[PDB]
């Protein structure tokens, strides 16, 4: 759970099969209940940090999936403000109806991130994803790779490719996903595991570290 920060790596020439195209949620904002003003600033700033560092790397495509309820003109303006009116062409926000909507899966990204918990198991919010992967198969592969389970602020990539049991998933074969990344963002919701208290001094630092971890995974990926 120790904070490690960004470990980003510039790549000018890349393998098209290893393109850094990531679909990811607006971490901790819906079910987890993270303060949206705070999540917006952290998200926008982390995104801009990564994209600026990687100026001129055109393989990178970032698609942030935002639930309809949270999506607003004010939200988009807030992002614009953090980007100093220079919104990077490589970053898009995609409105989805809810965390289980089918529209989220065919966005053309080789890496697909989902929120998870320490258990690294299916949640009610990513049920649809897990049905598509086959729950038992994916959970078994997850447990084999990460036998000591997950820590808040970290991500856990699982390849659908090198993974024999998952290669035939619609997610891989039809929707072009190579890697599913389980993202352990900060939960603020008393009804979900490992809830942080409202003014925890660790909440903001750990959400940022979640983004760093995610983008570190992308740069390896």
């Amino acid at each position: 759970s120790k904070i490690i920060g960004p470990k980003y790596r510039k790549k000018r020439l890349t393998d098209a099969l290893k393109e850094r195209s990531l679909a990811f949620p607006f971490i901790s904002t819906s079910t987890f209940g993270f303060n949206i003003d705070d999540a917006t600033e952290i998200s926008a700033n982390a995104i801009s940090e990564y994209l600026h560092f990687h100026e001129k790397e055109d393989d990178i495509k970032l698609k942030m999936m935002v639930e309809k309820s949270i999506y607003s003109d004010n939200l988009i303006q807030s992002f614009k403000k953090h980007f100093n009116d220079k919104w990077d062409k490589r970053f898009e926000i995609i409105k989805i109806e809810n965390s289980n909507s089918l529209e989220q899966f065919n966005l053309g990204c080789k890496l697909f991130a989902t929120e998870s918990t320490w258990r690294l198991k299916k949640t009610p919010q990513n049920k649809q994803l897990y049905e598509m992967l086959d729950t038992g198969t994916f959970e078994k592969v997850t447990k084999n790779l990460y036998p000591n389970c997950g820590k808040i602020g970290k991500v856990y990539p699982i390849s659908l490719q090198n993974n024999k049991q998952l290669v035939n998933s619609i997610l891989h074969k039809e929707y072009g996903i190579d890697i599913v990344i389980l993202v352990l963002g900060v939960n603020m919701n008393p009804n979900k595991p490992d809830a942080f208290k409202e003014n925890s001094e660790l909440a903001k630092p750990l959400l940022l570290e979640t983004y760093h971890s995610l983008f570190n995974a992308l740069d390896n990926f």
